[PDB]
């Protein structure tokens, strides 16, 4: 019967942030590394992991010149980060919203091991995750992120994988619309093995099918939803070569075929893809000639920070140069997201 | 695995037949009433439900001027229709696509019911459906036509309806696609009941994600089929009145939520509607403000064909004036589908 | 809601005929070989397939000693055979009837190919079922037999397969249920490959728990079903040998895992074996220690009549011979489902 | 493909655990109320619910005489039961194991609401649920416990409440099962409401039959399992009278249609049924005329200690007393489930 989860007005709230989070020309920084994570990306650059030097790091990242504003619709943070404070007194999540962007936090719990599968996973962190996302929301927090896990292989993505990872999508995405915060769906696949473009497609299609309707079944706002997809790509070691044009065909079709237009905006990870690489293929993608109902933009980690963490060198010094870095990217990816990017 | 139920020419020619159905300012007369179905239709006019008259009223509907050519993309046929012949001494096959128009044929069974629900049915005519397509595709016929039915009760559509409802379309689809005929998938949810807008919205909400949810399952090339569903409107017994823009929000929302954009288009049924109430709120549905990445045009029966059914009077004489009613709710339905018309 | 699909009434008529079809000592004849199956068993003897000879054949098997009365609990016929009669004037209704034995009827109409899977079937005979099931329950038929194929491969039986295979079997027990007669499920899973014990009982246990999880979703009355699966055994083709005992172990623990107590009775198909080695293997299978709720007894072809077959070699003088080659297989077949048989 | 979750000898423990669980003439104490679960029942004896207080029940339990020992296969403790010490210095656990028991530990982390549902809920409690149940097995905890709660309504329990907690339940089972625990699944249905025998059966088998589908698809070692199901009862409501013949009849009926036979045992909850209601209830349960492959036993809270706290009063000269009150409770459930019990 038709309970309804949200009144009018929390799906208004939803669907604004939702807007303003994909807004055309404007994509996601993910900068929600754990310190567990950022560390072989400190390491990388004979940096300690300390808890100054990640806040030094995130700092640089958001405070970036104004030329970074209409690039940023959205940045996704760490527990950590959010309770941080920049050199000028500022938390994080006001030098975030000062920036003009929507702020998320990441609320999974990492992933744990499917019993019965060939290396398959899912992923924890529902357990008080209405009382977490309550106070991410008190503290400045808009939108959240959450990271399923499949890969491809010989009898993979199997069944139970792609239920699980879509259940729990669905259960975490009811939870941060009740607590008025926008969830990111990310059910990444991940490029690893030697699988063409063919099958990343099929199982791309089969794995949003299985989320699409997961998200129906728990009566999900999907007007105040964002999805982070993987790029449909081949494997690292697929020894078939692929234009851009083909990857970005694959891709489109991939959404299109699985995707509801009322999905408010598609933001792509990279998945180990250079930066290049990423703007390259998002440009391409918005430049297919297919028809696209949602925006199509970027959520990018090391494709947006990669050359920004290799000129700091963890160094006080390199700060301006290393912004700079970041800066590039972020406009050479706000035009990717809008088809106007040209290398 | 990626087992491909197509080759990519057959892909390619099922995207063709549903692009020509559904294009621009076309929709589809739906003339495949059984002679059981015509019996009251001829019997409200007076008429003996013979083959002889049958044929008569067919030949009349598929005869008319010209001017329905641009109106009409495609026309569905009862078997006996398909194998009928005009006065001219023309197949009435190679009449409509002399008009421009694309062949479907009727080949659903019937409805049978649910044990164990409120009255709830399914739909038969799976066996043999394959060769009968074949022979359908020799015959002219392009795309088929199915009708499932779905009711809103206190505890219908139950889970069971659905499900089954989904997975006979799904497999219809499947074996019309593998011969070559585009399936148009038409789960009707009826009007009969006194549910309000919300009620109904959330019905046809759960049955398209349920529907293509099992399209996916049964590996559906989405491009080549085409949805035929119930307008998203109040039950006839609903005390509350509702807008023709209510209507057409409720309508494009419960398809933007459900409908993935590969699909070519929505051909929309009448279910109870008159022929001004068909074509009025088929206008308000393509004038709505929200995206539509498909085609929203109309699939009509008895709204096509009511006021000619009712000039005709079963005689001869009046042949051409009935010709007429009909012309001039096609050339209307050809202005509804594009947003243009105004009575 | 609980909108029951049966009356008390009809319940104890389905309960009454499965529990009498699985009686303690008794199993089940099958043969409803059709025209085209039947067509190489006699070409195999040198004989002509036409319908004298399949009669007298028919006639040959159904005219038996009074030694298989307690060996046989209910007959499967093709539909030739239901309305052929005995030289004596009995139809073989009637003469299985006053063998004591139930009347069984074929009712699927033969696989048919799921697109988008490597070789991959699902089973056809839906349409008209109820009004067939109603005549045959005229006619004398008190129980009816559908057989899905599933086979064992690198992805098969794949989630598709399985699932439309349940749906199927579970619209067939719920039409048969509502014509009162007792639908026995038969989830073939073919033998071919080189698969070993350990797959084939994996394979074997999702199969069953999909189709009695699609039986509950029917509302099938369990008690008044029968299952007829395939035992647990290796691929032809595999190179590891099984004992019987190890045979008998995986099917039981196959069993205990996914069929509910509530089921009447699991009649097990022969799937290649030959006849001691069905004997045997069903002699084991009762002689299994673990606990076992229902009966476990043959629903046998080729296994009770490839002696009898042989023997006959198609001429009248070797009648009396082949009967006796079937009554030896059924009274050893009536011990094997009993755990009293010795070869 | 057949990825075996559990290794031989893994599967060794677990079945030899649910054995001793359920081993015949024992049940469950179920003594695993939280903090503030224990609350109000300490205010009804005038008590305050201080750690010690807790402390001296729980020992009052646990330090009953030896007649309980052939009757208590294993006690569900709270968290802080767990590492909590009798007056002579033995750990609970210890305890417990030497008066013959296995000790079990509660999970579940309480339940929440899911959105869209009229006041159904979930349950949580995954997060950290692998290395919680390690702690737990390593501090001497070899089963544990999950409770899922259903209600019925008028539109409940519905699809997606039922799915979802079959679903948790599921992980919940893996993850116990991975790490060597035993998991009693507790699907338990409220009896809250006028619904009378029959809607209570239907959503018990549909909630059982989904719960087992559910525990088919996450590779759940049947064998090392037990459910905890409610008793099929009419609601609290109802003003139809039942005797308890026809309780333990559709109790037993419901059991039969959904429970594999592989399932080693049945452990009832009482749910708000009185200590000698629980107890005539089970008596007639076991003494029903049905094949009952399982085990069926009882997993008793409040239907073995209420008379024990009423007796207590909280003070510490009634020890004994209320020691003796739960005595002939266990004695009494002993009987029950083995069918010997005698008011």
């Amino acid at each position: 019967h038709s309970h309804p989860a949200l009144t009018p007005e929390q799906k208004k709230e939803l669907s604004d942030i939702a807007h303003r989070i994909v807004a055309p020309g404007k994509g996601i920084l993910a900068a929600d590394e754990s310190t567990g994570s950022i560390a072989k990306r400190l390491q990388s650059i004979g940096t300690e992991n300390t808890e100054e030097n990640r806040r030094f790091y995130r700092q640089l990242l958001l405070t970036a010149d104004d030329r970074v504003n209409p690039c940023i619709g959205g940045v996704i943070l760490f527990h950590e980060t959010l309770y941080q404070k920049a050199d000028d007194g500022r938390p994080f999540p006001q030098v975030i919203k000062s920036k003009g962007g929507v702020v998320g936090i990441k609320v999974d719990k990492g992933v744990v091991p499917l019993a019965g599968t060939n290396g398959e996973t899912t992923t924890q962190g529902l357990d008080g995750l209405s009382e977490r996302c309550a106070q991410y929301k008190k503290d400045g927090a808009d939108f959240a992120k959450w990271r399923c896990v499949l890969k491809i292989g010989e009898h993979t993505p199997s069944a139970l994988a792609i239920m699980e990872n879509a259940n729990v999508l669905a259960r975490y995405a009811s939870i941060c619309q009740q607590n008025g915060i926008v969830p990111i769906v990310e059910p990444e696949i991940l490029p690893d093995g030697d699988h063409d473009l063919k099958r990343c497609q099929y199982v791309t299609e089969k794995v949003l099918a299985a989320v699409y309707k997961a998200l129906s079944d728990h009566h999900i706002y999907l007007e105040g939803t964002l999805l982070k997809p993987n790029m449909v790509t081949p494997g690292h070691a697929c020894t078939q070569k692929y234009s851009h044009e083909e990857i970005a065909m694959a891709t489109v079709t991939a959404l299109r075929r699985t995707v509801p237009p009322a999905v408010t905006g598609v933001t792509f990870l990279s998945g180990g893809q250079s930066e290049e690489e990423a703007s390259i293929n998002l440009n391409a993608i918005n430049k297919c000639p297919l028809l696209k109902p949602w925006a199509l933009t970027f959520s990018y980690g090391r494709a947006l920070q990669a050359s920004a963490l290799k000129a700091w060198g963890g160094k006080k010094e390199n700060l301006k140069a290393a912004q700079e870095e970041y800066v590039k990217r972020a406009l050479a990816n706000s035009l990717a997201c809008q088809g106007k990017y040209t290398p």
